[PDB]
DNA sequence: CGGCCTACG
DNA sequence: CGTA
DNA sequence: GCCG
């Protein structure tokens, strides 16, 4: 009795199934770089029914029945059962094709459509891109220029140290405004590629013109590389470290207290988690989730929500709280 | 056959 | 397109 | 790729 949806089942940080999930989230990555997201969505599904798993999978005769694995996902924990490796797999690891579109996609900025065109071109490498700077919009300028920093594992003391100076700035901003941490680390991750923020006042409507306030304050305290009426800013912090500073990625959200659930449950993530929430919301309940809000199109009328419990509850789920919804 | 999350910048 |  |  394993169910079909991520968003019904717990799924913890530390699983029993590495090995095969991360197989078979190999091919998914592959899947997307070959503009197959069907795929990639089947394989990203089948490796995380693995990660809901109470125990190694051992035997091929474990999946029976399970959500998800056809001829294809089995063969690959076959293979990975009885040889330790799978061909398939392999070849996409060491081929330079998944290899470039692997080193592209990672920039901010560049996604799976102009890295393949960059690897139609013939780039291959960071510097290549560099050569090229014409070719770059700002966006991928910023990417490109903090890629180093930018793939240092954050940590949660680096978390602490710029939820602090967000929620100064907040503070400066608008008074009684607050900061919640989203994203990975509110699901328990220890580590990540970035931050992100939620940001809202308890009286709607007074966080209108908020977010443009919180990054002038940030921006004259020295605190942002990049940044670009708005709701959501993809920046680039200059975090100060002894003698020294890094770029960190944050990512800040202002929502109106009304949107908050909303907001706080489809930034918590994680990613696949969401888009199965939002798939069992449309297709098994007829009601359409955004972080926005959760509506009913035949009433036309929006769900009146004061927590994410009371969100999995109006879709008829069992509550996960963020440290299962490692999906 | 045809869907596959659904927004904002 | 990119971002989440 | 898997499924309704
Ligand atoms: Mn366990
Ligand atoms: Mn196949
Ligand atoms: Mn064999
Ligand atoms: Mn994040
Ligand atoms: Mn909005
Ligand atoms: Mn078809
Ligand atoms: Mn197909
Ligand atoms: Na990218």
């Amino acid at each position: 009795w394993m169910p079909a949806y991520a968003c019904q089942r717990p799924t913890p940080l530390t699983h029993h199934n590495t090995g095969l999930s991360e197989a078979l989230e190999i091919l998914a990555e592959a899947a997307g770089f070959e503009g197959s997201e069907g795929r990639l969505l089947t394989f990203c599904r089948a490796a995380s029914v693995l990660k809901a798993l109470p125990s190694p999978v051992t035997t091929l005769s474990q999946l029976q029945g399970l959500p998800h694995f056809g001829e294809h996902s089995s063969r690959v924990v076959q293979e990975l059962l009885e040889h330790g490796v799978c061909e398939e797999v392999e070849r996409v690891r060491r081929s330079e094709r998944y290899q470039t579109m692997k080193l592209f996609t990672q920039i901010f900025g560049v996604g799976v459509k102009t890295a393949d065109r960059w690897y139609r071109e013939g780039l291959r490498t960071l510097d290549d891109l560099r050569e090229q700077p014409q070719k770059l919009t700002q966006q991928q300028k910023a990417g490109l220029q903090h890629h180093q920093d930018l793939s240092t594992p954050v940590l949660r003391s680096d978390v602490d140290a710029l939820q602090q100076v967000v929620e100064e700035a907040v503070g400066q901003a608008l008074p009684g405004a607050t900061v919640t941490l989203t994203g990975g680390f509110r699901r328990g991750k220890l580590q990540g590629h970035d931050v992100d923020f939620l940001i809202t006042h308890p009286k709607e409507g007074q966080e209108a013109g908020l977010l443009p306030r919180v990054m002038c304050r940030l921006q004259d305290q020295g605190l942002i590389l990049y940044h670009q009426a708005f709701e959501r800013s993809f920046c680039i912090f200059r975090l100060p470290q002894p003698g020294s500073w890094k770029a960190v990625r944050v990512d800040l959200v202002v929502a109106p207290v009304s949107q908050f659930p909303f907001a706080l449950l489809g930034w918590t993530g994680s990613k696949l988690f969401q888009r199965e929430l939002r798939r069992f919301s449309r297709k098994e309940k007829g009601l359409w989730l955004n972080s926005h809000g959760l509506f009913d199109p035949e009433q036309k009328t929006f769900f009146q929500a004061a927590s994410e419990e009371d969100i999995f509850r109006h879709l008829g789920l069992e509550y996960l709280p963020p440290e299962q919804r490692n999906a």
